[PDB]
RNA sequence: CGUCCCUGCUCCUUGCACACACCGCCCGUCACUCCACCCGAGCGGAGUCCGGGUGAGGCCUGAUCUCCUUCGGGAGGUCAGGUC
């Protein structure tokens, strides 16, 4: 399995996906046909091996396969770890899925375009979302250096070295790439091998995991007799799951009784485990996993339990409707082309509460200095007291990050 | 032939929220104004209740130093314990 989850953030079309192509060799598909004409839309996914050419010279020593005869000589590169990416989209309004994604990440790579005016609306928006959430392991990258002057990718490296200054990003190193022709990527591999280090996760902890996809393996027309189970798609964060463990999802499906609303936990067994294209018997944090189940795929078709969280069956997790956020605000709206000042929060207003991987909306009942209580629509399964959350508003038709904080229970 | 349909008109009735007499009256939406008004994210100030803390003076218990005293007592310093 992959050891660690790395984001690829940045502005729209700056080539976040193309840089996941040049490292993994895997494309996100670019799909929905509408993504095949737009660009990446659902969260991409791709894995690879990072060895190291011990018997040669760095950074070109940093391989992708067990093959060192590429650089210096043969001595089959000692394998260091296997990894996995999560490619967020770059378009301004697909803010609500990149946040969602960011509940799973152990580190990131900021893909700035060398041929556009540096602080681009989303490049920043993402960055401060990073600084907010706690993803303190960043590596900036200057992407399209194959279509610019040799003066131009330096003068921008000024602009990056000056923005990256008053912000927390000390020596966050800026490795210029060319995701297109896969030149100077092995030096990006040396960055990610040094700076984005493999954290320790205590396995004895309560099994908890997030979900960001889930799919009907059933092709148009698999017969009933070999109807494989439904498939939940997401990343473990704390613990390790095993093949043939009893499980529950939360908040889980809601019933209908004449206009009423009522969510409830669903139970099932782990039918199968798989990482990449290879099936496993256990699963551990870092990486996005997938869990074959025995529940009706109608329940997990398009991506129905998106935002849900998986835990042990017979575990202790509150399914809140109403919640106490301790919070703070950005002084600006780093997101809009325009930097208009974030107003102070008004009661009886609509806001988009990102908690974990779930992207709920909710209404504000109380407003203190830094303690607000939010009634919701679709519940939230609050697995701990250390639930980072992110707070957006509708400024002008398109949803915008404005404050953050922690969930209190 | 006659009067059905066009049209005008007389007579009788029927209903009207119409009388500038149906080219009448008038209702809601949304658009935007007029006059007075209610809540309210919040800030400043007060009142009260509860639990405790302090608490000056007076009274009682005890003293030391007195001063005075007609030896019955008064005043008083100061200090320990209890009370209003
Ligand atoms: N010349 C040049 N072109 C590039 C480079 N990287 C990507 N491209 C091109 O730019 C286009 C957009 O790439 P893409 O990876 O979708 O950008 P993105 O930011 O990941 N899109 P999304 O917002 O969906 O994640 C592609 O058609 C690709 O061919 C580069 O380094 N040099
Ligand atoms: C994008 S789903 C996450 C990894 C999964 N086991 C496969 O792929
Ligand atoms: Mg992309």
């Amino acid at each position: 399995q992959p050891e660690v989850n790395i984001g690829v953030v940045g502005h729209v079309d700056h080539g976040k996906t193309t840089l996941v192509q040049a490292i993994t060799g895997i494309w996100t598909s670019k799909h929905s046909e509408e993504l095949k004409r737009g660009m990446t839309i659902k969260l991409g996914y791709a894995e690879t091996n990072i060895g190291v050419c011990e018997s040669c010279k760095k950074p070109e020593a940093y391989v992708t396969e067990p093959s060192c005869k590429s650089c210096g000589s043969d001595d089959e590169p000692k394998f260091l770890r296997r990894i996995s990416f999560i490619d967020a989209p770059g378009h301004e309004v697909l803010m609500a899925t990149m946040l969602s994604g960011a509940a799973l990440m152990d580190g990131a790579i900021l893909v700035v375009a060398a041929n556009e005016p540096f602080p681009q609306p989303q490049t920043r928006e993402h960055f401060v979302a990073l600084g907010i959430i706690g993803v303190k392991n960043l590596i900036i990258v200057q992407n399209k250096v194959d279509v610019v002057s040799k003066e131009e990718a330096l003068s921008q490296y000024r602009q990056i070295k000056q923005f990256t200054k008053g912000t927390w990003a000390e020596n966050v190193p800026i490795i210029p790439v060319s995701a297109l022709h896969k030149i100077n990527i092995d030096s990006l591999i040396e960055g990610i091998e040094e700076y984005i280090k493999t954290p320790y996760r205590d396995l004895s902890q309560k099994p908890v995991m997030l979900v960001i996809r889930s799919f009907d393996v059933n092709k148009p027309g698999t017969q009933f007799n070999e109807l494989k189970g439904g498939v939940i798609g997401g990343s473990i964060i704390q613990g390790l799951f095993k093949v043939d463990q009893e499980i529950k999802v939360l908040p889980g499906l809601r019933v209908e009784k004449q206009g009423k609303v009522s969510y409830e936990p669903i139970f099932t067994k782990i039918s199968s485990i798989r990482f990449g294209d290879e099936e496993f018997k256990e699963a551990k944090p870092g990486g996005l996993v997938a869990i074959g189940t025995y529940l009706d795929p109608s329940l997990t078709k398009a991506d129905n339990l998106l935002g849900s969280i998986i835990t042990l069956a017979d575990a202790e997790v509150p399914v809140l409707w109403n919640i106490r956020i301790k919070y703070n605000l950005l002084e600006r709206v780093v997101g809009a082309k325009e930097m208009l000042k974030v107003d102070p929060i008004r009661a009886k207003e609509t806001l988009m509460l990102s908690v974990g991987s779930s992207t709920t909306l909710g209404i504000v009942t109380s407003v203190k200095k830094d303690e607000i209580e939010v009634e919701l629509r679709r519940p939230v399964a609050v697995w701990s007291n250390n639930i980072r959350t992110v707070i957006s508003r509708q400024i002008a038709g398109r949803w915008r990050m404005i404050g953050w904080g922690l969930v209190e229970i």
